[PDB]
């Protein structure tokens, strides 16, 4: 019986929740692909564990949350506040494993949310901010592993 870390993908429509999930799961990225709980056995810091990712459309059983927004849409960034508030209430826990993810970092020329703005919010919530790209793979494994580490340590 291996540890099972339950991760939940949250965020506005189109931010890349599915793309991130599929890149992490199968190392595949197909632009314009609109997809089905995904499971995968991985080694976290020397320990084989199982990660379970719930990729919902833009929640109580979840142990950790990846709060995703697109750096190219400030609207999706603004929306993270509601998602944040909703998670804490439903989960009743204020220190729930949470990570703010700014996806689509490869679309820098279309950025609407600066790194400093996102970081400010992350610091305000006492969580980390990581920018990812399902397309270039940049930091995708990092956000899932980092979140599992959060879950691992309560
Ligand atoms: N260039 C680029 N495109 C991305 C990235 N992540 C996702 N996309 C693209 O953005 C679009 C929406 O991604 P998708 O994963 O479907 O978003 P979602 O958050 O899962 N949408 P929904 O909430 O409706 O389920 C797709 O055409 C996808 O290829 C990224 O990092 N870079
Ligand atoms: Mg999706
Ligand atoms: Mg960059």
């Amino acid at each position: 019986s291996l540890a099972l870390h339950k991760v939940i993908m949250v965020g506005s429509g189109g931010v890349g929740k599915s793309a991130l999930t599929l890149q992490f799961m199968y190392d595949e990225f197909v632009e314009d692909y609109e997809p089905k709980s995904y499971r995968k056995k991985v080694v976290l810091d020397g320990e084989e564990v199982q990660i379970d990712i719930l990729d919902t459309a833009g929640f109580r059983s979840g142990e950790g949350f990846l709060c995703v927004f697109s750096i190219t849409e400030m609207e999706s960034f603004a929306a993270t506040a509601d998602f944040r508030e909703q998670i804490l209430r439903v989960k009743e826990d204020e220190n729930v494993p949470f990570l703010l993810v700014g996806n689509k970092s490869d679309l820098e020329d279309k950025r609407q949310v600066s790194v400093e703005e996102a970081k400010n919010r992350a610091d305000q919530w006492n969580v980390n901010y990581v920018e990812t790209s399902a397309k270039t793979r940049a930091n995708v494994d990092k956000v899932f592993f980092d979140l599992m580490r959060e879950i691992r340590a309560r």
